[PDB]
């Protein structure tokens, strides 16, 4: 396992530099053939990225400096910076390659297929044979194939991955319904709108890839670095060639040596391996508290940016409901109200009546009775309890005039109230709202102790948004579009750069319109794919931790830089002022590089 390739040239290195201790000349061979084999795919891209309008990228930095001294003598030096660049390459590019797969483990992929119902009989199509007009069933807790129109009676979904919906949506007979999730309770039957690459899941998806042909390429923190000092020292060695003959009289011959000299001496193994370095060493340590950053040139950008956009549902919460309040009519207990809720709504997987049992059971109430439980009527459920029959509803589903204003109080704060109802009295009302994750207020505060704004990015109503927002101390912009997000995105990374956090597909377009999309661990697919970066644990906390791992990344690289060419600099001096000698002497670098390692490894705790 599994690439040889490199391996040739740490081989035909080590062939040399024994050769050459007897049988000196053909040692020397040895590395003019190992030099030149490991600079063939580094100057050869060199010359691609210069014929792309990009020069002093680098590989120019080497190529020039290793063909410098490929000729002069030193050839196992040039050699060997050209060999640990080669390395570290590889390596960085072996932490990007587990990274993205490590998140590629969370992708739970799609099966595809759907169930269309023909001739009064089902058969397995491919999501592709379907025609829109075509008949469709989907099973509780199945996601749609495509747009269909409902044509049962009636039927709850749950798009919260398409629309960041906080709560199931009621539909009724002829109501639209688009690709992607998700039958929460019911088996439903709907009728195809969508032609295939045509749903509304594919809709989205365009926006991703178009918000792609549009991104700004990655200029490294190398590229652009090399970008100044690599013409900075070329322009010097070709004048400390030049000058000395000029003036003096001096041999061109003991300058244009001095010159090339000076060339390579520029290039360091160091510094060439100090990105890798701190790139392997961060997404590594970024990846032990469960942040996985894909690409280091990701990573990067990560220790750049000041500004989040939040999504909420899902992101910042949960998407799942909890009990609110509980509020029963005169005569009756909190208690009495919701034992006889839970009574009906067990059973059912409608995420509020769980919500509604889940409260029975917190507060230690023995959930009683069941007889026959009878999911219709229309967004309502209603069963058989102490001999009566107890309906629990929605909002407006029946006239509740003695609780009207407070139900509005309610609505008006974010929050979703259901009836309880025994012959035609309402008993009482719930409230319930969507969760915020456990960690995410103590998150939000420490981003501000970073000085990191934050805003709310979400396509749920502004009711729900503005409760959610409230909690937490920040802005929100509500009720929009994929594209939306992306329009909203693109006008704040203006101004600084933006970190996106998002779950659903609505989020993927805005992802990779800003600097870096982050994905839930619980994320949508394309969600997952999209990101830049993704958070296992659903972990609001590691952002912070993130974005300070990412930062330290940064100038950790610029220290690796400074320590490498630094100490060049110094025994530079010391070998050409009459020392001549000392440790250090020639030995006195490799002494660097290996501070690069150890300065790299600072990265972790
Ligand atoms: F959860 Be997001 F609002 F799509
Ligand atoms: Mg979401």
């Amino acid at each position: 396992k599994e690439n040889l390739p490199l391996i040739t040239l740490i081989v035909m290195m080590a062939i040399s530099w024994g050769l050459e201790q007897f049988n000196h000349p053909f040692g020397q061979l040895a590395f003019i053939a190992t030099t030149l084999v490991g600079l063939y795919p580094i100057a050869r891209q060199a010359l691609r990225l210069i014929k792309s309008g990009s020069y002093f990228a680098i590989e120019t930095l080497m190529s020039v400096a290793a063909i410098g001294a490929l000729f002069i003598g030193a050839t196992a030096e040039a050699a060997m910076v050209l060999l640990l660049f080669l390395i570290g390459e590889r390596l960085e590019g072996w932490a990007a390659s587990r990274a993205r797969q490590g998140v590629s483990a969370l992708m739970a992929l799609k099966p595809e297929t759907a169930t269309r119902l023909r001739n009064g009989e089902r058969e397995e199509v491919a999501i592709n044979s379907l025609r829109p007009g075509d008949v469709i069933e989907v099973a509780a807790g199945g996601r749609l194939p495509a747009d269909g129109k409902l044509l049962s009676p009636f039927a709850s979904f749950d798009e919260s991955a398409l629309t960041g919906e906080s709560i199931p949506v009621e539909r009724a007979t002829g109501d639209k319904v688009p690709a992607g999730a998700t039958s929460v309770d019911r088996l439903v039957t709907l009728e195809v709108l969508s032609e295939p690459g045509a749903s509304a899941i594919d809709r989205i998806l365009k926006l991703i890839e178009e918000a792609e042909e549009r991104r700004a390429p990655i200029e490294r923190f190398i590229d652009r670095f090399s970008r100044i000092y690599t013409p900075a020292i070329m322009a010097v060695a070709l004048l400390v060639t030049l000058v000395p003959p000029l003036l003096f009289a001096a041999s061109w011959q003991e300058w244009i040596y001095k010159g090339l000299t000076l060339l390579l001496i520029g290039c360091p193994c160091a510094l060439v391996i100090s990105t890798p370095a701190a790139i392997t060493s961060g997404l590594a340590a970024a990846a032990r508290r469960g942040a996985l950053i894909k690409g280091g040139a990701a990573l990067e950008q990560l220790g750049r940016v000041t500004q989040v956009a939040f999504d909420k549902t899902g992101t910042l919460t949960v998407g799942k409901p909890r009990v609110t309040a509980i509020h029963p009519a005169t005569g009756i207990s909190e208690s009495e109200l919701l034992t006889l809720a839970a009574a009906v709504e067990q059973g059912a997987t409608h995420p509020l009546a769980q919500a509604i049992v889940r409260e029975a059971q917190v507060a230690e109430l023995a959930i009683p009775t069941a007889e026959s439980q009878r999911a219709l009527v229309g967004s309502g459920i209603e069963a058989q309890v102490n001999g009566e029959r107890v309906l629990i509803c929605a909002a407006g589903k029946h006239p509740a005039d003695a609780f009207a204003g407070l139900i509005n109080e309610l609505e008006s704060a974010g929050q979703t109230v259901v009836l309880v109802v025994r012959n035609d009295d309402v008993l009482g009302i719930i409230a319930l709202q969507d969760t915020l994750r456990a960690d995410a207020a103590t998150a939000i505060s420490e981003l501000n102790a970073l000085g990191v704004k934050g805003v709310i990015l979400t396509g749920d109503n502004p009711r729900a948004a503005a409760a959610i927002a409230g909690e937490l101390g920040l802005e929100f912009k509500a009720g929009l579009l994929p594209e939306d997000k992306v329009k909203a995105v693109t006008k704040l990374n203006q101004h600084a750069p933006l970190a996106m956090v998002g779950d659903g597909i609505n989020d993927a377009p805005a992802m990779k319109a800003a600097a870096i999309g982050i994905a839930m661990g619980s994320g949508t697919d394309v969600a997952l794919e999209t990101a830049d970066a993704a958070l296992t644990h659903n972990h609001l906390r590691g952002l912070v931790q993130m974005i300070e791992l990412a930062r330290a990344t940064h100038a950790n690289i610029r220290q690796n830089i400074t320590i490498a060419l630094g100490l060049k600099g110094i025994f530079l001096v010391t070998t050409l002022l009459g020392m001549t000698g000392l440790w250090l002497a020639v030995l006195a670098d490799t002494g660097a590089t290996v501070l690069v390692t150890a300065n790299a490894l600072r990265l972790l705790r």
